[PDB]
């Protein structure tokens, strides 16, 4: 069968039928509110069991690590350790009939240890748990130490150096967050002093902010929104920091200059520079909790999960299954709205592994994502937009910055691909304005931003316009939420190198380093909630399938099938390449904007 | 073989004829004989001792700098 617009369908009844039908099965909710949410996980939005699967395994290898953890802390330990082999056993072979254990225990576990919930241990075999770990540490080694069956992430022995401070600004967690500055802001300023302590005698500060090689990255996001919590008493705490950047002179790498804890001047907020020894450290691991905060529910449970939320429903409302549009975005949401769930009721809800391990209330964390998502500007959030908003464009005096240029490529793949198809189905404008089905498409995300609507989503009244909305959806739910989900494992799930709380108020350094750090209840809890949602690469980017047992390719159009998708297809092989050619040389790897790790959909 | 003037630097304070500055640097030069010898040629001059946004070095392809 071929896609047809509304307005030139043969059989125009049968597909409003279909439209009528499936509004009664994707129904709004205010499961999160402000926002348009789903009513549960329709039917058909089921993980599949290749999903199930799949994130089964990681989740089978984080309880290990929990008993092999409760194993060194302190028959029990051994009948919990089998139980968990024995759901990997089923996994493996009995799940390998594709054609009982997947929708229950994967499911299940995923839930414990998304919704921080106790006795991670066997699904169906039924202060803190003194058999495991808990509570303050004896030295930092009981860290490094919480990754028994998983491996030990490698920027623990490395995030301590300023040359990896940096790296999570171009290639970290949030490496959309720096902005060329022309001057200073008033509430930082910093002197030429701390910069000839990171750049040397014959750089100057006057002449960084003239070659345009100065970058700041502010937090006051992080200040406006965020109420500190006590964990069992204990206080945890977040800054709205201010982080000077620059590169030396004939362009090179990101480095870190100076660091003001808070956003406004004060005795006690004052700031930091590259020599001053262990508060210098300090003013770090105090940017990197902020950066746990405002990437966790900014960049990527905020402007990613939640804003494609509400296109996700739109879809499944206005445009019909027989619509070609239906046709290209639906499998890029394959598995959203069932993640966006467990999101919702387990890991941003009360008693969550947020809750806890974030240093924020858990409400003052929702107005934090709800805060981005209202003053987003969908229609101008393109990749390249933004990074010639932020003056971060030249290539010859910010050279190392993996995300902008493996990115770039990646979103060229993507509008050269959406353009084709758009211009394949849409052979005038007035194919858009006729599309009946779109108009309410875009009618409805079009709404302020109280009623549900995507903030600065219109206007959508020609096919220029659709072929960026497009774009962008498909590139913010593949890779954009691959530059921010992966991350999360690679990066996140050491507790020193970045953690959600600080567990000192300590800008300036009070003591030991592990005073600062949190307790080891929770650091296994961070490790084993990070490890599952950034260790799953389910479904690929450029490669349409289905969701149910024969995987069998989505695409039934021919043009698509054997003309305009595999054109697709190979101009991410041709721009794997060259990114290979790039991480070669790169000595962080960059490997989220890879097609062949890249994923479809928003699924973890 | 290098010309250093760094005692020029250490000693001189710049003063005005009538009102216009007068300057003077304390300038290094750097001078190259070809292979097998030869008579001196310049290679590169850094006018400061210290060099800085303000210092640079400049070479011969440098034109009327």
């Amino acid at each position: 069968n071929i896609p047809t617009l509304p307005q030139n369908d043969p059989r125009p009844e049968q597909r409003a039928q279909q439209l009528d039908k499936a509004r009664e099965t994707y129904k709004y909710a205010d499961l999160l509110p402000p926002l348009a949410f789903c009513e549960g996980v329709p039917k058909p939005d089921t993980p599949s069991a290749a999903w199930l699967v799949t994130v089964g395994k990681v989740a089978a290898a984080v309880a290990l690590n929990a008993v092999a953890n409760r194993r060194a802390w302190k028959f029990d330990v051994g009948g919990t350790s089998e139980e968990d082999q024995n759901e990997a056993g089923h996994n493996s072979f009995l799940a390998r009939l594709e054609n009982p254990s997947v929708l229950d225990e994967v499911n299940e576990r995923v839930a414990a240890i998304l919704g921080a919930k106790p006795n991670r241990h066997v699904p169906p075999a039924q202060n803190v748990s003194k058999d495991g770990p808990n509570g303050r540490p004896q030295s930092m080694d009981d860290y490094a130490n919480l990754f028994r069956r998983i491996t030990l992430p490698p920027i623990a022995s490395t995030w301590k150096n300023d040359s990896a401070f940096a790296a999570y600004r171009v290639a970290g967690p949030n490496a959309s967050m720096i902005q060329r500055i022309t001057e200073l802001p008033d509430n930082f300023a910093v002197t030429d002093a701390h910069y000839k302590q990171a750049m040397g005698e014959g750089d100057s500060l006057d002449a960084a902010k003239a070659e345009g090689r100065l970058f700041l990255a502010d937090w006051k996001l992080i200040g406006e929104t965020l109420v500190n919590n006590t964990y069992k008493g204990a206080q945890k705490t977040v800054y709205a920091p201010l982080a000077l950047f620059a590169v030396p002179p004939g362009g090179g790498s990101l480095a870190p200059v100076a660091i003001q804890p808070g956003q406004t001047p004060s005795p006690t907020n004052k700031i930091y520079a590259t020599q001053d020894g262990n508060d210098w450290l300090a003013a770090k691991s105090a940017v990197q909790v902020a950066e746990g905060n405002y990437h966790e529910l900014v960049s990527h449970l905020g402007l990613t999960h939640l804003l494609l939320e509400p296109i996700v429903m739109a879809t499944y409302r206005q445009l019909a299954q027989h619509h070609p549009i239906y046709m290209l975005l639906i499998p890029h949401f394959e598995g959203t709205l069932s993640i966006n769930n467990s999101a919702a009721t387990n890991l941003i809800a009360p008693g969550g592994a947020v809750d806890l391990i974030f240093a924020g209330t858990i409400e003052s964390e929702h107005q934090l994502a709800l805060a981005a998502l209202k003053r987003h500007d969908f229609m101008r959030s393109g990749l390249p937009d933004t990074i010639e908003q932020r003056g971060v464009g030249d290539t010859s005096v910010l050279t190392d910055y993996p995300y902008r240029d493996d990115g770039l490529k990646i979103w060229a793949n993507i509008e050269r691909w959406v353009t084709a198809y758009v211009n394949n189905y849409y052979i005038s404008e007035a194919n858009v304005t006729q599309d009946t089905e779109l108009q309410a498409w875009a009618a409805v995300l079009s709404k302020p931003f109280a009623e549900g609507g995507v903030s600065g989503f219109g206007p959508i009244d020609t096919r220029a316009a659709l072929i960026f909305a497009c774009t962008k959806v498909i590139f913010t739910a593949s890779a954009e939420h691959s530059a921010v989900n992966f991350p999360q494992k690679d990066l996140m799930s050491y507790a020193p190198a970045i953690t959600g709380a600080g567990w000192t108020a300590a800008p300036p350094s009070q003591g030991p380093l592990k005073d600062f750090q949190p307790p080891l209840e929770l650091a296994e809890l961070q490790a084993e909630f990070l490890y599952l949602l950034g260790g799953v690469h389910h479904t690929k980017l450029g490669f349409y399938n289905s969701n149910s047992f024969p995987y069998r390719a989505w695409f039934k159009d021919p043009k698509i099938t054997a003309e305009l998708l595999p054109a697709f297809q190979r101009d991410l092989a041709a721009s794997e390449e060259l990114i290979v050619a790039a991480n070669a040389t790169r000595t962080f790897k960059y490997t989220y904007m890879i097609p062949s790790t890249i994923p479809m959909s928003i699924n973890i």
